This record gives C-alpha cells, structure tokens and sequence, in this order.
C-alpha cells in the first residue's frame, strides 16, 4: 500500500492467481455498464476505484488505484480486521488449508481477527501500532479487551467511535444479508477514525483476492460481522 498525496492509494497486485483475482473483482464490481442492484449497492462499501495503474515506464508492474480511505482524517486511527470462519477459498490445497487454519486456528470459532492497528494517543501526540501477532494471540477470554484497545485514545474509551463502526457494520451485514452471489475469504473491514469529529468512522471493505462466485449466503462473513457487532456492543457497557 503506497500512499499518494493526491487522497488515492496504489495496491500492488499480489503474485498469481491472488493479484490477477482482485484485479477481476474490482473490474466486476466497478464496470461502467453493471446494472446489476446488488453491486451497485456494494460500491457503497468499498474504496472508490480508478482503474489499474502501472507506472509510464514499467507496463509490468501492476497496481490498483483506489480511494485513500484514511485521506479526510487528521490523526486517522486505522484498524484492519479480517472477516470469516475460513480464510482459505473453497480450492485451497489440503497444504494450504491447514497452513491457512495453523495461522489463527480460532477464525471458525471468533469469526474475525484483528490484522493490526495504528491508534493515536492525545497525551503524547504519538501512535502504538500493533502487527499481526497481537490479533493471532487474541483468544475469546481476551478478544472484547483486544478490539477495545482500538478505541482508547490513552485517555478514554472513544463509545462514539464503537458506536458509529456498529452502525456503519450492520449497512455491510444488511447487504450480505440481501446476496448470494459472492462468498468472500481473508477478505477484511479496514476501520478509521479521527484520533485528534465526533462520530466519524469510516468502515470498508477491502483485501479481494479470494472472492468468488456463489449460490448461497456468506455464512461465514455474516457470522464474523455478528460477532463483531456483539462484541462492539460489549464496549458500549466498558
Ligand atoms: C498508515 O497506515 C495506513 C494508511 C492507509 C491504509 C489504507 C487505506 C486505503 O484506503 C486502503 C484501501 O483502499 C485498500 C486497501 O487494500 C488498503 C488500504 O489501506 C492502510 C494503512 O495501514
């Protein structure tokens, strides 16, 4: 992810099959004649999107240009949550499966996993950032306290933050709710608010390179976005 100054972002493709699928995914989602209502109504949810970008020199080197979704902020606080009982697809190898479960063997049981987040403390006009390990140590005894942190800016919990990202989710479970046209894995819900107003959080969806055809409704992701929902909702009471 390359920040550029101009509020868009420049997501290199990922190596084969995985780059070349969520080039496909936003090219669907984001074609110019598409009339069909249940993506039309997705867009809403995801990063607005500006073609494939490569540079002038380099026709190889391949990238989305997207929505920098954390641009309108001053001190965005930015969580990355990935979303689902599984985040391997439905032709993973048995290899790859047990390697993608061995990652965090509780993503059937919670539904979600924090990936990382930035949170801005006001005391000290600094961030702690927090890498993938600390989501992968999170249990169900220590998830609540674990998306907590999130929120708390070293001198409060920020409820209205908690309180907006319930209602900005319970959109994007609307619209899984009303699909059963794409199932989505390691697929994930980036999280922004203003760490520097009140009330402002941005939720979308990101991260599509396992995202395919279906028959039926993303059990996974709605049981993930419940989950969550749930344990947001918990905060509220902190
Ligand atoms: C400084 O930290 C960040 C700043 C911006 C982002 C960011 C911002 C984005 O808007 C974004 C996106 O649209 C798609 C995507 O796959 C990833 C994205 O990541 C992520 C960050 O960790």
């Amino acid at each position: 992810i390359l920040q550029h100054p101009d509020g868009t972002v420049l997501k290199q493709l990922q190596p084969p099959p995985r780059g070349p699928r969520e080039l496909e995914f936003y090219n669907m989602v984001y074609a110019a004649d598409c009339f069909d209502g249940v993506l039309l109504e997705l867009r809403k949810y995801l990063p607005k999107y500006y073609g494939i970008w490569s540079p002038p020199t380099a026709p190889n080197d391949l990238y989305l240009k997207l929505e920098d979704v954390t641009h309108k902020f001053n001190k965005p606080c930015i969580m990355d949550v990935k979303i689902g009982q599984k985040s391997y697809d439905p032709f993973a190898s048995s290899e790859k499966i047990q390697q993608q479960v061995s990652k965090y063997p509780l993503m059937e049981e919670i539904g979600f996993l924090v990936l990382g987040m930035r949170v801005y403390h006001v005391h000290s006009d600094s961030y702690e950032t927090e890498n993938q390990h600390y989501g992968r140590s999170l249990t169900k005894e220590t998830i609540k306290d674990g998306v907590s942190r999130f929120f708390h800016n070293g001198y409060c919990l920020r409820k209205d933050a908690v309180a907006a990202s319930i209602q900005k989710i319970e959109k994007i479970l609307q619209w899984f709710e009303n699909q059963k046209q794409l199932n989505f894995y390691a697929s994930s819900l980036l999280f922004v608010y203003e760490g520097s107003s009140g009330g402002e959080v941005e939720v979308r969806m990101i991260d599509f390179a396992h995202v395919f055809p279906s028959n039926t409704i993303d059990e996974g992701y709605v049981y993930g976005l419940k989950h969550l929902i749930s344990v947001l909702r918990s905060i509220l009471d902190n």
